[PDB]
């Protein structure tokens, strides 16, 4: 049992709800939180710029160090950082953002690193500001993660399409 509540079932393992990411996390508190990061960790916008907005940006301080230390993510990579006031734990995983250009197929990589971690509260990968298909996203997670994922759509109307077209 745990404190994930209101989500719909689409699988063994994968859940859904309309919610914003940021006050789901301060609410659960979860083990994971996952960023839809790109691969210099700035955290300008969409889901990321959200999250780093509601660590008061000790999200991109931590950020900046990492990468100094350890240079750029790949794309389809992950790194594991604080959750800050979120979350025991971040894990900043990189989508392939279509309006960059990057390939498509990295979104299943993408979501190996989930695969990592028995419980995540989770975005759609690739989706809003990265241009990619959400249905797409959805199906890819539900065909590549295997642990206990949590997924939060702030879109309402995206929710209910997501659910009303998932086969
Ligand atoms: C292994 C596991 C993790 C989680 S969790 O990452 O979401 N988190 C962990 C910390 C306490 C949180 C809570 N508010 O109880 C729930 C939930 N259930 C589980 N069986």
């Amino acid at each position: 049992v745990n404190s994930f509540s209101g989500y719909l079932k689409l699988t063994d393992n994968v859940y859904i709800k309309n919610a914003d990411i940021v006050e789901e996390a301060k609410k659960v508190k979860p083990t994971v939180v996952v960023n839809a990061a790109n691969v210099y960790l700035k955290h300008g916008g969409g889901v990321a710029g959200a999250l780093n907005k509601a660590t008061n940006n000790a999200m991109q301080v931590e950020s900046d160090d990492y990468i100094a230390t350890n240079g750029p993510l790949k794309v389809g990579g992950s790194c594991v950082l604080s959750g800050h006031n979120l979350a025991k734990h971040c894990l900043h995983v990189v989508g392939p953002n279509v309006n960059k250009g990057e390939d498509i197929q990295l979104l299943k990589s993408a979501y190996e690193n989930f695969n990592q971690h028995e419980v995540l509260l989770a975005p759609l990968l690739s989706a809003g500001i990265f241009g990619a298909d959400p249905i797409h996203s959805l199906r890819v997670c539900v065909d590549t993660v295997r642990t206990n994922v949590y997924l939060a759509v702030f879109d309402k109307n995206l929710y209910d399409k997501l659910v009303s077209s998932f086969l």
